[PDB]
């Protein structure tokens, strides 16, 4: 068992959670081909619709939905990624960015192809310039799935630099500001860097303690180049030479301080003449993301089987 | 700064008093300092009590030779901090030969003559356990000049080289001369990876209690020879937090190593390895953490 160290932030739900997941799950169901029957069950029981409330619980209540099915749909597709390789997952990819762009038609027959597409026109439709944003974002942190840096030795330095992308940090910055309707000038974005630099670490490591027993699973009996084990927990107990479950514990600790700086450097942020209204709810929003993370990665099946 | 809970519980060998008036009044005798100021903060700093919390379980009439040994090296260490990479190397290069006793020393040079006789009353003692010190000594020196301090370190890469800078094999070689514990190739062997496991915990623990006065050294000696080489700053940087941040990581990293040689410990004694030599030698082990934890806690060299 695991014992969370002492923590400030108190987590958020959005109060639609149980109302979209059972949408949310149902749309999938009916689209997404899954193996068997397991996977079906399974697919439920990691509850993405649930991790996607978490992450934004003051979104608004008709854009929520586009966040779980966006979060739910990238779930299935990095799922996939780890029984392929480096080039058949970057094909896989690179096939979806033109569609989710709405550039190029959907294959009817392939369930990705055209559960990706509608997403986009969706979203589109809600609100063209902000969805818009979300584009690059989502195409960095699937390019990332494949980026060969993960076939290369990293500290834990050059880790948490490359992680950023790979968890997606700017995608789940500009999702949230989507499903807030929370605009933000390009001053303000550029005000709270180092912020967004510290809450990835935060949303990184925190992933990485739970979903470690999973992804050690998928680096013995999936493919060698997808499902390699590219993880905190793994290159901490290498250097530290102590034990995964070890790892873990001190690796949390760490997630504290981050969770410390957070509050100073939003203190900070607000010592200075700079925090603006915008700039107040977002990171607040940022601290809703680092504690729904957890909350959720501490209960999920996803992880605990 | 609260340290997390432990199961090591510190020891002090017995004469720490006799012996450290003695040793003490030795280098105050014949080692150059410059000033009272300096002459002082020595006597403050409690190198012969850090020795014999290191060996605590040390021989009554071999424990002061390694209070000697621990002691000069903290001085010249200290002298090295001032000095640059090649000025530094040139200084330990030196005395290398004359701590084998091949080149005699220039007695009107404190430390040419300190560490010349010294060496001479340890083999005078034990000449074979004197002489199996001798390359872990100039391993540890020669890593004090080492230009990968200047150069960009991993946790993982620091920790492999400190082992070298926290000098934990002449540690080792110590504790053994002064216990006059011997032990066999094939059973040094066996708790290599024991050693190992220690040697992360001695020199972290030291890293959270004396960066205070390792960055002081870094903003205001030399530029080479006092640069900041600790994993306190190492890990703030790789981790983008603050040093106190980094500490208290370090800390409860230092508790899974205490865990781990538990465990070694337990595993190496669940298969019939752990011979009474070795029982003797693990247990010292543990006292040289807990006691380098205790001193560093409590020694005026890194409080002021
Ligand atoms: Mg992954
Ligand atoms: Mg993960
Ligand atoms: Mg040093
Ligand atoms: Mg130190």
């Amino acid at each position: 068992h695991l014992e969370p160290p002492p923590s400030t932030f108190q987590p958020l739900c959005h109060p639609l959670v149980e109302e979209v997941s059972k949408e949310v799950d149902g749309y999938f169901l009916q689209h997404w081909n899954f193996p068997n029957e397991k996977a079906r069950k399974k697919f439920v029981a990691a509850g993405f619709s649930r991790v996607t409330c978490l992450y934004f619980p003051k979104a608004l209540d008709d854009r929520i939905h586009f966040a779980c099915r966006l979060l739910t749909v990238l779930f299935l597709i990095d799922d996939l990624l780890e029984y392929m390789s480096f080039e058949e997952g970057s094909a896989y990819n690179e096939k979806l960015i033109p569609i989710s762009r709405g550039d190029v038609l959907p294959d009817r027959s392939i369930p990705v192809e055209y559960i990706i597409y509608d997403l986009w026109e969706s979203m589109r439709a809600h609100d063209r310039e902000m969805a818009d944003e979300i584009l690059e974002p989502v195409f960095l942190f699937m390019r990332a799935h494949t980026d060969r840096t993960r076939a290369r030795p990293m500290g834990l330095g050059g880790y948490l630099e490359y992680r950023e992308r790979d968890v997606g940090k700017e995608l789940l910055a500009a999702l949230m500001r989507f499903s807030m309707g929370l605009k933000l000038s390009p001053s303000e974005l550029q005000r709270v860097r180092e912020i967004d630099a510290n809450c990835s670490k935060h949303l990184s490591v925190v992933n990485d303690i739970y979903s470690y027993e999973k992804e050690l699973y998928t680096s013995k009996t999936a493919h060698s180049e997808g499902g390699i084990l590219c993880t905190s927990v793994q290159i901490l107990a290498q250097e530290a030479d102590v034990t995964a479950e070890a790892a873990k514990r001190v690796l949390f600790v760490m997630c504290r301080e981050w969770e410390l700086r957070h509050q100073l450097l939003v203190a900070r942020l607000s010592a200075e003449g700079l925090e603006t209204p915008g700039l107040a709810a977002y990171v607040e929003g940022l601290e809703y993301q680092m504690s729904g993370n957890e909350l959720w990665s501490q209960t999920t099946l996803r992880y605990s089987v």
